């Protein structure tokens, strides 16, 4: 009984009052119901919801962070939309408003008077204090950052600060008696409009608010030109040029709920209806996004125009975005701890074997490389978005997903070039030449042809990888038009698929027989090597891999049991012309050319990453000083851990620094078409964030 009634948590009396009106109008029109829980602060509401005593609460970005921590672990389910109907946006701008007359710039605020929306709020605290840090001369913890702020500004109103401990921080506040410097409407200088009033009254010199506040609060535009903006370029521009004069671009306030049984569906149901019925000018009897005269921003932001549903994959960290998320965390760190983390590279391992190899690397990196890890490649990408990881080597298929998530290629895996040169001295600058995606079959099955491969059993490296999937399936899809990929072959092993599907049938999990179809090295049939073993052991009739995979796994080149006797002659390639050729003629018999695997990272990490990786490969690379004496980066024994084992070196992108430029027009077009049939949650997640 999850759709009984949505319990909305309020943090004040008139909030409870408006909520009660909401409740009657919803019943007043036979809509999805809602009940009103009373608390006295955002924190109490987060707690309430966490322990199943409330369902939903709207929070500022700064309290979205708080709410997502343990033990609470809540998540944004719906985002407030701002702007207009023509140009809606799920973000706003933290700005610094001043009076037109003074002549100080943002970098000249020492000894001045500041008005803040509230402690720990996005526009009122996290952004401005983050921006002003270099000027703060804060020695770091354990001295609380507040103390440095109390010394920087001669006096401010920061609602919710400990006036006893940080009295300067509560000085300008206007609250009366116990309501002085309170985190609520009782304090007239609380929130966006309060902080703007704090400035208007002349109490403060600067107000840290959002871009709209000045337009919501001043009707006549003559008064609006009495105010100015401080730009981070230490210039002053009019209040209409916020797009070119802001301290940060930040994610809209959002409705949070539990991550488990939070009644997300019921919640979104109520919201959509509430919005349609009581949205902007839908009915005068009730206004979802309006507050009574002396009130502002009750339940939701006034002048919001609706909500947008937050895709399921997104948690508090993903929602906040890498910039803002790590900026908040940084506020409790010293400038040396922050600089150390900026200098180190956190790799993301996929599965315990990669982590294992990663740690070995870590121990020998002299503080430059550390390790993170997850069980899928998509979870790792997510970690990179959240900043708890920095980099990894990816197949071209995942470079697409990474690129649509904002990530970028930095270096590429360079493989034994087309018999061009010796162990190349200039490997690092040799442009990549791609590798060959092929279809391998057993020599004995003399009947198997490209034309007759449909309906047979298939072995793939994984879903969404270049050679194992995007290229074969793209070819098959371009014939028929069916998005029913699990109907192309009788059975397959295609890790990353639905375990109950026929695409998982041939998979065999780990030695114990667990982790079947898991898209990581624990699955014995995962990857280049695994998809070939899938064929050698006669599980499928065709393995979609690259040609060197066969070379590397036969003729005693792999002394592992399943392969120790495999001869290159026992296998053949399928040509698209319907012919079949020996593996050695792959250049004249392959499905397509695949772009090299590449290391991807956040834009902020590119330069550091490049320097570290170059250095590290000079030590542990192919001709690394410490390889093979100590450690080799590109070795693992046909297991392709972290990097392909046949990597010659990591090479320069030669200007192809975007996924589109790196993957190529045709390939990107190919995957985009494939993706009409189905996209991942990560992909849905990132499209929401990109908007
Ligand atoms: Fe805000
Ligand atoms: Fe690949």
């Amino acid at each position: 009984g999850r759709r009984r009634s949505v319990q909305w948590c309020t943090v004040s009396q008139p909030e409870a009052t408006k909520c009660f009106q909401w409740q009657r109008n919803m019943r007043k029109v036979r809509g999805p119901p809602v009940s009103c829980i009373k608390r006295d602060s955002p924190i109490q509401c987060i707690q309430a919801i966490a322990e199943n005593r409330a369902d939903a609460v709207t929070l500022d970005g700064g309290f979205i962070y708080e709410a997502g921590l343990a033990p609470y672990k809540l998540r944004p389910v719906a985002a407030e939309v701002y702007g207009t109907e023509r140009q809606p946006r799920t973000h706003y701008y933290a700005v610094a408003v001043v009076k037109k007359g003074g002549s100080f710039q943002l970098n000249e605020l020492q000894g001045l008077k500041s008005c803040h929306t509230g402690l720990r709020r996005t526009a009122g605290w996290n952004v401005p204090i983050g921006t002003l840090r270099p000027f703060l001369n804060w020695t770091g913890p354990p001295e609380p950052i507040e103390a440095a702020v109390a010394r920087f500004f001669s006096a401010s109103c920061v609602p919710g600060a400990d006036k006893g401990q940080f009295p300067n921080l509560c000085r300008l506040c206007a609250g009366t008696g116990e309501n002085k410097c309170a985190f609520s409407s009782q304090e007239p200088y609380f929130s966006y409009s309060g902080a703007f009033k704090c400035l208007r009254d002349g109490a403060g010199d600067v107000a840290f608010i959002r871009e709209s506040t000045v337009f919501e609060d001043l009707s006549d535009e003559a008064e609006r030109d009495e105010y100015e903006l401080l730009c981070p370029d230490n210039t002053r521009k009019p209040v209409d040029k916020f797009k070119d004069c802001h301290l940060a671009r930040v994610p809209s306030h959002a409705v949070v709920a539990r991550s488990v049984n939070g009644k997300e569906d019921a919640i979104w149901n109520l919201l959509r209806q509430a919005q349609e019925k009581f949205g902007k000018d839908k009915s005068p009897k009730f206004q979802l996004f309006g507050s009574p005269s002396g009130q502002k921003d009750l339940l939701f932001k006034d002048s919001a125009i609706g909500f947008s549903r937050v895709p399921p994959r997104i948690d508090s960290g993903l929602y906040l975005g890498s910039g803002y998320f790590t900026a908040i965390q940084n506020l409790r760190k010293s400038e040396e701890e922050v600089a150390a983390r900026r200098a180190r590279v956190v790799w993301c391992a996929v599965g315990e074997q990669e982590l294992r190899k990663c740690n070995q690397w870590s121990g020998l990196s002299e503080g430059s490389v550390t390790c993170s890890s997850a069980s899928t490649t998509e979870d790792c990408i997510a970690l990179v978005l959240k900043g708890e990881a920095d980099a990894m080597s990816l197949d071209g298929g995942y470079v697409y997903t990474a690129g649509k998530c904002g990530l970028v290629p930095v270096l590429a895996e360079n493989y034994k070039s087309q018999q061009s040169s010796d162990p190349d001295p200039n490997c690092v600058d040799r442009p990549v030449e791609g590798y060959l995606a092929v279809a391998v079959v057993r020599r004995s099955d003399t009947s198997l042809t490209w034309n007759s491969v449909k309906g047979k059993k298939s072995c793939h490296t994984a879903v969404d990888r270049t050679a194992g999937w995007n290229i074969p399936m793209g070819l098959l899809f371009n014939q028929t038009g069916s998005c029913k990929f699990d109907e192309y072959f009788s059975q397959s092993c295609a890790p990353g698929s639905d375990p109950r599907s026929n695409l998982c049938a041939l998979c065999i999990g780990d030695e114990q027989g667990e982790n079947k179809c898991v898209p990581n090295s624990n699955e014995r049939y995962y990857g280049y090597t695994g998809a070939f073993r899938c064929l050698a052991e006669n599980a499928g009739d065709v393995a979609f891999v690259k040609d060197v995979t066969v070379l590397q796994n036969t003729d005693g080149n792999n002394n592992e049991a399943w392969a120790k006797d495999l001869k290159l002659a026992d296998f053949a390639l399928l040509c698209l012309d319907g012919k079949r050729k020996p593996v050695t003629e792959a250049r004249s018999c392959h499905l397509a050319m695949a772009p090299n695997h590449a290391v991807v990272s956040r834009m902020d990490k590119v330069e550091r990453l490049k320097q570290v990786l170059l250095h590290q490969q000079a030590k542990f690379g192919r001709n690394g000083s410490d390889c093979p004496d100590k450690f080799c980066l590109f070795q693992s024994e046909t297991k392709n851990l972290l990097f392909n084992d046949n990597t010659e070196c990591l090479a320069r992108l030669h200007g192809k620094t975007t996924y589109e430029k790196y993957l190529g027009p045709q390939y990107v077009a190919g995957i985009t078409n494939l993706k009409k049939c189905s996209t991942s949650p990560l992909l849905e997640a990132c499209e929401f964030l990109r908007k």
